[PDB]
Parts: C-alpha cells; sequence; structure tokens
C-alpha cells in the first residue's frame, strides 16, 4: 500500500523525466497511462470501476462524477502547495472548497496555423473552416464537446446548451463540415502539424507551443467570438488504494518549481499562481499561449450540460462514423 501509484491522465502534460523524478524522490512506483478525452477517461472508469489512484477529469465532468459516487474528497493538509493555487480557478460551483478536484492545467482551444502553408488574416471565426476550400484539410480535436462549441457558436447558441433541438441543429451544421475533415486528434495533436499533414485546423494552445518548439511554424489565431476555454483538475477515484502516494503526487505537481519547467516544456498556462510568476516574459506574454482580452470576453469556459452529456458523445460518435 502506497508503494505505487496507478495514475491516468491527459496525453502531452507529464514529459517521462517528470515521473522519473518522483519515483527518484518518494520511492513510489508510477503506472502512468493517457487518455485523449474526458468521454474515454469516463468510458475506462465505468468498465474497470476500481484501479486508478488519480484521475484528470475537466471541470465540466467533475460535478457528474462527484454525484455518480466515481470521486473521494482530497485532503488540503495533505498539499502543502495549495497555498500556491491561484484563487481565481479555486472553489468554482462545479466543486465548492475544492473537495473532489485540484486545479491543475488551463489552456484555450483555437484554429491552429502552418504561417509556411498559409494566410492568417484569411480565418477570423470558427465558421471560417466551413469554407468550401478547406476540402480533406483540416484537423478538429477528437473531443465532442469542443466539436459541439464551434459549431453551437457558429449558430449563435450557448456552446453550453442543453437544448436538444440546438444540439441537433449543431449537429447537422457539423455534417456539413464533415467533408473538409481529415482527422480528430486530441492525443497527438501538434503531431500531424509538424508532419505538414494538415496546415489547418482546431488546436490547443499547449499543442501549438510543442510543435513551435520543434522548429514548426505553428501557431493560434484566436476565433473573435467563441474561443474554447478550459481547465483540466486534478481528482482521487472513489476506489483509490493509494491515497497517501495520490496526495504526495497532486503536491510534486503543485511545487511552483515543478509546475513552471513542466509549463515551459508542454506550453500550457498554470493555475498555480507561484509558478506562472516564475514563468519567463516571452512565455507570459506570448500570443499564441495566452489570448487578448477581447478573445478571452467574448469566448465562453466549457461547463457542464449534465444529462445532455449522452446527446453530444450519440451525435459527435455518428459524426466520426458516417
Ligand atoms: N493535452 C491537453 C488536454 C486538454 N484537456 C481538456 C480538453 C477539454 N475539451
Amino acid at each position: 500500500k502506497d508503494q505505487e501509484l496507478y495514475f491516468y491522465n491527459w496525453s502531452e502534460y507529464i514529459p517521462s523525466e517528470v515521473l522519473e523524478d518522483f519515483t527518484k524522490e518518494t520511492g513510489i512506483k508510477v503506472i502512468y497511462s493517457t487518455y485523449e478525452s474526458n468521454e474515454s477517461m469516463y468510458a475506462k472508469l465505468k468498465t474497470q470501476g476500481a484501479g486508478y489512484d488519480l484521475v484528470v477529469p475537466s471541470t465540466y465532468f467533475v460535478s457528474k462524477m462527484r454525484k455518480e459516487g466515481m470521486l473521494q474528497e482530497i485532503d488540503h493538509s495533505k498539499l502543502s502547495h495549495f497555498k500556491d493555487l491561484d484563487p481565481n480557478y479555486l472553489n468554482k460551483p462545479f466543486d465548492p472548497g475544492n473537495k473532489f478536484s485540484i486545479p491543475y492545467i488551463w489552456g484555450a482551444t483555437g484554429i491552429g496555423i502552418n504561417t509556411d502553408m498559409l494566410d492568417k488574416k484569411s480565418l477570423k471565426n470558427w465558421g471560417d473552416l466551413w469554407d468550401a476550400k478547406w476540402a480533406g484539410q483540416l484537423m478538429l480535436m477528437d473531443d465532442a464537446r469542443e466539436v459541439f462549441h464551434i459549431a453551437l457558436s457558429k449558430l449563435g447558441y450557448s456552446p453550453n446548451t442543453t437544448n436538444p433541438k440546438e444540439i441537433k441543429a449543431a449537429y447537422r451544421e457539423l455534417k456539413k463540415l464533415m467533408p473538409n475533415v481529415l482527422v480528430f486528434n486530441s492525443d497527438f495533436p501538434a503531431n500531424p502539424y509538424l508532419a505538414g499533414e494538415v496546415s489547418l485546423g482546431m488546436l490547443w494552445n499547449g499543442s501549438a507551443y510543442m510543435a513551435r518548439q520543434e522548429g514548426a511554424p505553428i501557431q493560434i489565431i484566436w476565433p473573435e467570438k467563441g474561443t474554447i476555454f478550459w481547465m483540466d483538475s486534478i481528482s482521487i477515484p472513489a476506489g483509490a488504494k493509494n491515497i497517501e502516494a495520490a496526495h504526495k503526487m497532486i503536491d510534486f505537481l503543485l511545487r511552483p518549481e515543478n509546475a513552471a519547467k513542466i509549463a515551459l516544456e508542454i506550453g500550457y498556462p498554470t493555475p498555480v499562481k507561484t509558478a506562472h510568476d516564475l514563468l519567463p516574459k516571452e512565455f507570459a506574454n506570448d500570443p499564441s499561449i495566452y489570448p487578448p482580452q477581447s478573445v478571452i470576453d467574448n469566448g465562453e469556459w466549457q461547463d457542464e450540460v449534465g444529462e445532455a452529456s449522452v446527446l453530444y458523445d450519440e451525435y459527435f460518435q455518428k459524426l466520426k462514423v458516417n
């Protein structure tokens, strides 16, 4: 007990060296595995029931998982770096008092573009991706809520709607986008842009930065309205066997030197205030990472949709198959 840790997380987030460092420091073996979406993570936790000590839901999955008895309370007294978290990302209605989730990574989705291949001024909004000239060229995120977010935004509906008529209208709108779609990728989304398989599509800010670090000219065009904002938080599954190890890993990732060093490698913003303050000006004011104020004001954080989540999934699965 607590000699190992079963950690299930998003791809891109933890460099291999970081896990080696954790094991070096604690003597705790990490059995690490990754996922590309909340929907894949969730389906896995439902099938297995137990088997994981840590999982990383986006904030729009936290309330659902708590209500379904899938999570357990996190002890803040075991997290010496809880004080380092930015208060602006804490104590939200999805998890009052952060009893079930700890802010870990926040990011945004815009339009990824290869500037050596295509023109920046030719795209300003999500709806521009529907243009006929993009036939068989786009990458979309492999994420039901993000893909529906862009169509709902295009239609002038809330990207967090629970209205089945609006969800169906977004599905019909997305069917018109499908001739422009080459791939759906949320696993290693920087890789199609790096390989030149795609020059345009949806892209996370972190993924675009990683592509730039490898020498590719991958920028982010921030849609004028409807830019997606999201946050991933760490949670402890209800059946966790290694609770002490789980808190040790959360605290290790909250450690400002770790959160800052990792942010510089993966290209994502951090909700750890102390770590954010350690970031160089070049990273902190990178326009493809941190959206301008107008983009923030006209964008939307991904929020829970309650039982309508099944409807988003059903239609997104239909889009991917047909
Ligand atoms: N590797 C980046 C993970 C982003 N997870 C949150 C996605 C929310 N739609």
